[PDB]
């Protein structure tokens, strides 16, 4: 995250952090005891092997509890940057309860109105390029961009119909490398979507792209 803020204990009590091989990769949403949701580009392609969750921590390396994975399902129509969701199913059921909890998911057919604020987190670099990542979950609020405006700046099939903008258009507020999956919720507190995309982090005139749970929502509830 740039531009952000510490995140507080109890904040986001449904995130997870994604370590890979050990070390910092992505984020993720707890949506239930043996499911998390998070960006396809995150998981698709690698052994499943790799991938360690922790919830319930605002630290990414310790303390929390734990899980691997039994199994990774992508959106059926995922290829690059478009339907990028995947569920991840949990080798070991982590229960709700303190600082732990589930998402609440957009409903079918919604689309995030330009100009809402949103507030997304996670654990990716503080600096477009930066050398080391945060030990703690950071997060940021930034405002929708109309998929119009979003269109203008990436073009016009780049931004899809379940894909989201959102930035500021001066820059300095953004999602970056290592954020991927984590949550964006709404000003409901609504999980609206997973970190995706972008052209670089924070640039003026290039809003972060987010992949879409509510245009998404049957495949998840279909494997959630």
């Amino acid at each position: 995250i740039v531009g952000g803020t510490s995140a507080s204990a109890g904040d986001f009590p449904f995130i997870v952090s994604i370590s890979r091989n050990g070390g910092p990769w992505c984020g993720g949403s707890l949506l239930n005891a043996n499911t998390v949701l998070t960006a396809a580009h995150c998981v698709s392609g690698y052994a499943q092997s790799g991938f360690q969750i922790r919830a319930g921590s605002l630290s990414r390396t310790s303390g929390g509890i734990t899980s691997s994975l039994s199994s990774v399902r992508v959106h059926p129509s995922y290829s690059g940057n478009n339907n990028d969701l995947a569920i991840l199913k949990l080798s070991t059921s982590i229960p709700s309860g303190g600082n732990i909890g589930y998402a609440r998911l957009a409903a079918s057919g919604s689309d995030p109105v330009a100009g809402s604020s949103a507030t997304v987190a996670g654990w990716g670099a503080t600096s477009e390029g930066g050398s080391s990542t945060p030990v703690n979950l950071l997060k940021v609020t930034v405002p929708i961009v109309s998929r119009a405006t979003c269109r203008a700046q990436y073009g016009t099939s780049a931004i899809t119909n379940q894909m989201f903008c959102a930035g500021v258009s001066s820059g300095g507020k953004d999602s970056c490398q290592g954020d991927s999956g984590g949550p964006i919720v709404d000003s409901s507190n609504t999980l609206i979507g997973a970190v995706s995309w972008g052209n670089g982090c924070a640039r003026p005139n290039y809003s972060g792209v987010y992949a879409s749970v509510g245009a998404l929502r049957s495949f998840i509830d279909t494997y959630a």
